[PDB]
């Protein structure tokens, strides 16, 4: 696993990312995907690898990245995810530019 100074980093980070300061857009990316709710069955077939921000804060407390540039890969797929099935301009697609650009400012 990652050393200690950088797995408190990124528990810093995506404690930052999930924090109610950033409510009005994070909602989309706390937890799993509502594929049924948003009537896109297939999409575990079609991401590369599904996730949201709890399961990353959860993988990092479980000590699975092995540096804190893996982490940084599981937080680029929640948006890559995003804009996969939101187009650009809608609200969702919005959202989660603006929470990327939170953790682009972060992570600088």
């Amino acid at each position: 696993a990652m050393g200690a100074a950088e797995l408190r980093f990124c528990n810093q980070t995506i404690k930052e990312l999930m924090s109610k300061k950033h409510y009005n857009y994070n909602f989309p990316f706390l937890a799993p995907v509502d594929t049924v709710a948003l009537n896109i069955p297939n999409y575990n077939e079609i991401v590369k690898q599904p996730m949201d921000l709890g399961t990353i804060q959860s993988k990092l407390a479980n000590n699975e990245y092995e540096n804190a540039d893996d982490f940084e890969k599981d937080v680029r797929l929640v948006f890559k995810n995003c804009y996969l099935f939101n187009p650009e301009g809608t609200d969702v697609n919005m959202m989660g530019h603006r929470l990327e650009a939170v953790f682009d400012k972060k992570w600088a």
